[PDB]
């Protein structure tokens, strides 16, 4: 009945970053899509993927995205945000985060 999405408050551009979700009592499997698009226009999907989850995996999911600073027509002037999305049976959770251009050290 408790459907959770954790993702890091700040997410780094062209670099991999790893979001978590969980079902809290649903030993039921499931089929679910992640979605990231830029905020607040939804203009274009900057990452789409899909994971089952399963009771096997404690009923939990680590999946990896990865947004591309090659699609973010932002200059670091102004704090531009992107929106965490997820979807599938009897679930689906919203999330705007805030984007660092950061590359490396």
């Amino acid at each position: 009945a408790l459907y959770t999405l954790i993702t890091p408050a700040v997410l780094r551009t062209d670099t991999e970053e790893q979001i978590l979700v969980e079902a809290h009592g649903d030993s039921t499997p499931k089929q679910l899509d992640i979605f990231v698009h830029d905020f607040p226009r939804k203009q274009k999907t900057l990452f789409q993927t899909r994971v089952d989850m399963n009771p096997a995996g404690g009923m939990l999911v680590t999946p990896t995205i990865e947004i591309p600073a090659k699609e973010v027509s932002t200059d670091s002037r102004q704090n531009q945000y992107v929106v965490v999305q997820v979807t599938g049976p009897q679930v689906r959770l919203e999330k705007v985060v805030l984007l660092s251009y950061q590359s490396s050290f």
